[PDB]
């Protein structure tokens, strides 16, 4: 997250860190959202490489154990069957990870609330991105979870020629693009939390940023639109 601030400890208790084994240790690669005690929602592109993954729930400071974390293996990966790693812009950038055990819920570990199927937010709706992704273009990961206010940019604007044009689809949510605040590498897979009827719900899964930079005017961060996938998510959970 570029242009963010440090989140209060576990104010985003459904945020997870998706990590892969790197030698004798672990490396953060993506965010995700805990949606059942044994299921995480992330981006399909986060699992394009065949690696050993783990999920950390209750995380805040990646470099230090604070007593709130639970670490769990990934037992099954279900990528959307229409995902094409060579065509991010086609969409379908979503995957579900079945965890090797069910995590315990507490003040630090909670299920993320999903929107009702089909929900489209009005332009400029209030949302926050969260993650441990880079804090500047070409920079380094955040040690502690960051948040940034990233209001939505509706499809008509986001898919116009001076923004992302045809690359953005109606199955995506765009947010930000002010040139100061944005998602960045390693926020991918994580949530966009948007306030609806007084409750935050996870409307986006971070999918891509501009190759020109993370915080780039009229290149808002692009998210898979969770509300387009409610039936798919429920079908996967019900059949696994
Ligand atoms: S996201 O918008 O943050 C973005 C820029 C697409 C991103 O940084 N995604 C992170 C990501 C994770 N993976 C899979 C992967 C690739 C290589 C290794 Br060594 C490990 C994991 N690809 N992009
Ligand atoms: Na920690």
């Amino acid at each position: 997250v570029v242009g963010g601030t440090e989140a209060q400890r576990n104010s985003w208790p459904s945020q997870i860190s998706l990590q892969y084994r790197s030698g004798s240790s672990w490396a953060h690669t993506c965010g995700g959202t805990l949606i059942r005690q044994n299921w995480v929602m992330t981006a399909a592109h986060c699992v394009d490489r065949e690696l050993t993954f783990r999920v950390v729930v209750g995380e805040h400071n990646l470099n230090q154990n604070d007593g709130t974390e639970q670490y769990v293996g990934v037992q099954k990966i279900v990528v959307h069957p229409y995902w094409n790693t060579d065509d991010v812009a086609a969409g379908y950038d979503i995957a579900l990870l079945r965890l090797a055990q069910s995590v315990t819920l507490n003040s630090y570990v909670q299920l993320g609330v999903l929107p009702r199927a089909g929900t489209i937010l009005a332009n400029n709706s209030p949302c926050y991105i969260t993650g441990w992704g880079l804090t500047r273009t070409n920079g380094q990961l955040a040690q502690t979870l960051q948040q940034a206010y990233l209001p939505t940019v509706d499809y008509a604007i986001c898919s116009s020629s001076s923004y992302w044009g045809s690359t953005v689809k109606n199955s995506m949510v765009c947010a930000g693009g002010d040139g100061v605040r944005s998602g960045c590498q390693g926020d991918s897979g994580g949530p966009l939390h948007c306030l609806v009827n007084g409750q935050y719900a996870v409307h986006g899964v971070t999918s891509f940023v501009s190759r020109l930079g993370c915080n780039v005017t009229r290149k808002p961060t692009v998210f898979t639109r969770v509300s387009a996938y409610i039936s798919w998510i429920n079908n996967v959970i019900a059949s696994n």
